[PDB]
């Protein structure tokens, strides 16, 4: 079990099902508005990557669908995301899609999907746009 | 009384009336999210197969439908195979006449929104896929 | 005041007003699911006409509706006898001049609508199936 | 299973375990307050006598202790009689071959102090004074 | 109907729950009863006065039988000289009920009043202005 | 501050701001089941002109509308007198020179809903015909 | 962190993300009924002046909006002066230079709607009427 | 009704009785914890004087108690001044003719044990330090 | 991690720290009244021996005493069978070099009092004769 | 203000006043038991170090005792290295004059009993044993 994640956190981790998503959301991110309907977990002084990290050690990309990560696109008119490429690493430690296993979504559209969300994580990821979507897959 | 029902889902079963549904979520199902509004009693180190005999023996089968029981029927494009199905058939049939006559089926989104209905939902263990169960409970005459 | 009705029981009777409804559920009924966002009193070894009687000595029938009562009709197809529906009139009409025509009834799956609308919800342990009770209050 | 048993009860009769005890409380007991650390359930239109023979059917005695079954005493100079007694220890004695042995008893205010420490206080309406009774849960 | 108009749901809740030897508090417009009443039920009778509150309570509360003061005055703190007049109007609505009258009622010392009143079910918060008059009443039986 | 004002009240009162409405229900209102999802106060004891006199002491009437005040609308058959009616107009006339007009009517069950909005449901035990009321809080200028 | 804030707003200030709404409500708003969905600050003894101040010294005014800032336009025929908005657009002008042109308005009744979904209401003392200012929350 | 007094504050001063205590705290007071079976209103941005001032207006200071206000005293070798003391002590004659002879003093920690006694704390932002004060309620004649 | 832990236990083992205790209670101990102030987590199907093997997986036995594992004494003059507690020893000797040296005992009534400080109590349907287990949690290293 | 600290800490250290606790509890600490009747605050990714330093930019160590922190003393027998002391007098000796002089210690179960009476309980992921650490809150001058 990684070190980092709290015992909240592992609990909502094994109650999630099959297409349950949660969101990791970066430091700009409105978690507690958003996740007003959903389990908020503070993780104040950690980045995406380690935690994208941590969850992937024991939470399975859905399969059912192609593109289980979801990413925000930048605003029309609006800087650099290696967050992103960091992010598709990771995945590609678990997952040979790795990138192809992400897509994306339009700021509100991204917002609307959030707030479906049966966990949002309170990151303190300070790169813009690092907000990632990530639904469950099956464990067989 | 099986033994393995807890005091908790007794309450429940009891306080369940006529047309009133439960699910027996498989380990995959989204059992907390989907029973967000619903009762949802963890029995995570059970099957399908030994919850839904423990239930049968205490909770009648709604005879006001067809179909009491619902599956969730696979995705298009997954051929996993589905014994379990053919578990649950035998055990509906020692409690009910109707054996697998009273097992219908649901789509997969769909099935998804009827359990959200649910008055309780059962988590268990099952590893199998598609094992999930809706109930619908009947009269007690 | 009849000795049956327990504390919280008697506190809903007191504070319903005029048009406010109760449901009399008998064994069968789905109680606490369609109490849901109503009060529900258990009085699992009370009988329907118990139940009744005690509730109209305190309780007034609503004068500005036609019919203040409500049973719910049998299925179709289903040829179950119903005896307990005279005892109600018989039991209404000790209280109100319209006796049977203060009943009226709705559809099953109509007569589960209008009791998810109810203030409280009684739980009774009737045995006799079509035994539930919609009640209208009146003015005191 | 006894019919007149809600299904809160039921839960709490089922989760007691050994030595665990709950109060038939007669209708002048204090049930609320005396129960306000415990699990109260009204069953205000049932008598003491009703209570015990549906209780008993699911509910096996402590064989652990002599007297798993407690009365309370009449008050000193209070001469009113108490034919309940007697109900009680016939229908003990129909589930326990100790029968009226298996009942001891308790001075009016040394009773209300054990009684603070049940799982549960059942408040019946039973109308005879002195009628209330401890039970003491066995083995299963 | 034979419920007195003034008595809110909450205390008719309040009064048919309650059982032989359990205590209410009818407080004074001055007495602390939130803060005494903490671990009990607080109702709220802002707007009414003690003898109105006693006279509606009796119509529907037995005192007790099994004690010879089952109603109790808090005493005046020594050197207040405040008229009480009240507590003869508590005697005649009493008295009403039960033969015994005045000599139902007792008394406490100020700081020992509060520390019973801790102890009651339900505190009853009354718009009473004047002085000493709060009133412990113990439920009797009904047999 | 009128003394059979409970400090619940007086909290809710200080708490209202420009638009807020409450209630005055009669005894025979459904208060809690209306108020449900509005703060209910019980004053049972008293009359909806005792009420209303200490409510104006500290309540301004909306003049941001032509009738701040809300009265029930009669069952059209019903031809009995309202004295409450009057004295309302005249409690409210003692602080808005509007008085009785200030005064407007909504059907029985458009009332009921316009109720089912208000910040405050106040149970009083009125038995006078026609006594229910909405006020509308102005403005502290 | 300025001295007038109290340790819930520092919290709600905190946890308040990108997009994410407050009301600086003047003393005649209805800010426990508007904010019953949200979370509500008493701040009764302050000024709408005095809260502002405090609030963008630590609240980032977003720039992905022309006008991150409210104002309630007065009801066509209310002609009572409104200094306070020169007030407000001068401490805005402070940390953000768009200064007037960053605030916008509501019609009032429009302006109430839009208060009801803000995260947190701070329910001021302001006698000015028209003292009301929504605030939208910028990237860190 | 002073402005700065909110809803909730207006409510708890109503709600107290004879001998009920409230604490105004300063800024460096533990006003959460030790208030943790009280009521804790909050008032980061108001000075003890403002406070009491206010307070004062609709708090009558208990007369069956000599001293019905209470400072804590300094902890034995803290040199420091205290004109707050003075400040309160003038407030004080404003409506108790026992001005400065009214307020009485705690050790450090005897203090902190009456203030968890409180039925309500006021969390002040005071900078001055032993700024502390309890006040006794007394009698409405 | 053993199927058999819901998510409500994997929370519970991973928040206990170093010297607390949880009790595996059998089918007749009063689980629910013991474990009044602690969390009580329904196993009513499962027994002893497998929820301390899925337990011991995740969970270090305390080696700053002695007998971090705990059984209820026999009733006096009781001589029955107790096989449950050489199951106990071989599951703890997979884990613990102790096994068996890792058990102590307590007098039932000792037992309820060591019982109610416990952090959780897991209610299992164990028939087996004197098969309450309190385990006290360990250092990870 | 440290980034890693999240919006509730924050509250917490704002609203702590002058001799109030906070406990960093190391890895291995019964943190959420210890706890029970605090704020506990989750930091399971972060260790003693970074969260004493990050603490000590906001927490002013009281002056009014001569040693506001506190260790736990190593379990006679128990000779395990603990460099993190040396770790944490460094921290406190930035801001504090006093350095290590202003460390004390308790026996392991009287740091328990203490740690009980915090305010608030940080549950840190600290690997090192006896790294917990008690501070007490000062003034603001
Ligand atoms: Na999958
Ligand atoms: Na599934
Ligand atoms: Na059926
Ligand atoms: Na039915
Ligand atoms: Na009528
Ligand atoms: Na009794
Ligand atoms: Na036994
Ligand atoms: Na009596
Ligand atoms: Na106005
Ligand atoms: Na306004
Ligand atoms: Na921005
Ligand atoms: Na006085
Ligand atoms: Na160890
Ligand atoms: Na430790
Ligand atoms: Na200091």
């Amino acid at each position: 079990i990684p070190k980092i994640i709290p015992p909240e956190l592992l609990k909502v981790l094994c109650e999630m099902g099959h297409g349950d998503q949660l969101v990791i959301a970066d430091g700009n991110f409105p978690a507690e508005s958003i996740g007003k309907n959903a389990i908020v977990v503070r993780m104040d002084g950690h980045g995406g990557g380690e935690i994208l990290k941590a969850i992937l050690t024991v939470f399975p990309l859905d399969t059912y669908v192609d593109k289980p990560a979801t990413l925000m696109e930048k605003v029309p008119g609006d800087v650099a995301t290696p967050i992103w490429d960091v992010y598709a690493g990771l995945i590609k430690e678990h997952d040979e899609r790795g990138a192809d296993a992400i897509g994306s979504l339009e700021r509100f559209a991204f917002y609307e999907q959030a707030k479906n969300a049966y966990c949002v994580i309170a990151s303190g990821e300070s790169a813009q746009y690092a907000n990632l979507i990530l639904q469950k897959g099956v464990v067989f």
